[PDB]
């Protein structure tokens, strides 16, 4: 009775046209035989290449970030611009944007709200730091991040939201969360959604895990009842993303 | 004895594929009969479209921003990625990135240095605020911004630099700097470069003006001896950019 899983590739700031062409061919040649939404999020400048080359019908293309409106915002890409070029998925609130690039809960929440209004599917990232984990604040943090986002959404908007629980200490560090750690958080998130948003919304909501997912640990994560797939960084640059997808069977 | 002028279009966060196709056709059909480097800086996601459609031999394509290195920087585009896709011009330090997106003098200077090391032509933006202007700090500000950049450059690197003097109060406000205001600043910048970098470097350096340039005011700006062309925002989205280019004759 889980909702449809998602296997999402966050390529981050990586790729050449040669490397992308090779990896997209790998993705194309991998026949997927279960119901899963695959997502690839290239850098902005690589979106047209991926749109030209990616043909696997289980995939959609996502942006890694956006701003809400067009205008005098040198260097940024807006949601209307993405929609016009055919991109209607976006990752918002990823941790280094929160950490490095000043995206507060309020800024993330506003972005998510705008994206939903413009018809995007949104992968909204939440997660605690190592300091917060060791201070026994994990629940408080992820619920605060989630409630900030929720405050700007209507109930219907949640049909467009995907949460990605990504402990900051697991991102790129080779220190994956255990299945029990991840399940604990996904369960408490889903219960919050059930009680604060709706029981229907909670049952349908995809809550993905991210942070050092690889092809060897993914199936055991996916076996937990409240884990609906993955947001994958480093391993999504490699052919083993195929087995991460198949770990959602 | 001016160096080769530049007419640069900063499209900012604007465009659809239909609007871009139409404007690029206008640019293509405009025959330019003098020595000028034209530059168009689309949003990242529009770079491939512009590369596919733009054919006027006086043009090159620029990014509106970049980060120095590839890696775990969700949402950002790096200098190596741009180089690989054929983009070897970049605008750095534009005012709302300084104001809105936390680019300090140190961050701008580091970006400019990295870009030069990677073989980019760089349009490095400097300029004072209205508050700084009214406090009689214009010179101090633009020289501080310039010297910060200079501190991370070798002499040879300056062959890749273009300065864009853009008073913040003139950006998008319909309040262009007068020719005398702009010339005063360009003269003091060039003298600083001459004395601190080299007399040869100063003679060859393009110092562009930006901030509410349009087709009607451009020629009178260009007539000033230390103005080498323009960084154009709003008017570069319109067919009248053709006459801004021709104002550098
Ligand atoms: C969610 C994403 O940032 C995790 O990156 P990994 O390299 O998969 O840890
Ligand atoms: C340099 C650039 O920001 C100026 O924009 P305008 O719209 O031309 O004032």
């Amino acid at each position: 009775a889980k909702p449809q899983p998602i296997a999402a590739a966050n390529w981050k700031c990586n790729g050449t046209t040669a490397s992308i062409e090779k990896l997209v061919q790998v993705f194309n040649e991998h026949t997927i035989s279960h119901d899963v939404q695959c997502v690839v999020a290239p850098t902005f400048v690589h979106i047209p290449l991926v749109q030209a080359k990616l043909r696997n019908p289980k995939y959609v293309i996502s942006a890694q970030n956006a701003i809400a409106k067009s205008g005098a915002f040198t260097g940024e890409v807006s949601m209307p611009i993405l929609k016009d070029i055919g991109v209607h998925w976006v990752i918002l609130g990823h941790s280094e944007r929160r950490t490095y690039y000043g995206e507060t809960d309020e800024i993330v929440a506003q972005k998510v709200s705008e994206a939903c209004k413009q018809g995007f599917m949104v992968i909204a990232c939440i997660g605690e730091t190592l300091q917060q984990r060791e201070a026994n604040q994990t629940a408080k943090v992820v619920l605060s991040q989630t409630s900030a986002i929720a405050a700007k959404l209507t109930k219907d908007a949640w049909n467009q939201v995907v949460l990605a629980y990504e402990p900051v200490w697991a991102i790129g560090t080779g220190k994956v969360a255990t299945p029990e750690q991840a399940q604990e958080v996904h369960l408490l998130l889903r219960k919050w959604v059930s009680e604060n948003i709706g029981t229907d919304v909670a049952a349908k909501l995809r809550i993905l895990y991210g942070g050092s997912v690889n092809a060897a640990n993914a199936a055991t994560l996916y076996a937990k009842p409240d884990i609906n797939g993955f947001l994958v960084g480093g391993a999504s640059l490699k052919p083993e993303f195929r087995d991460i997808i198949d770990a959602t069977r």
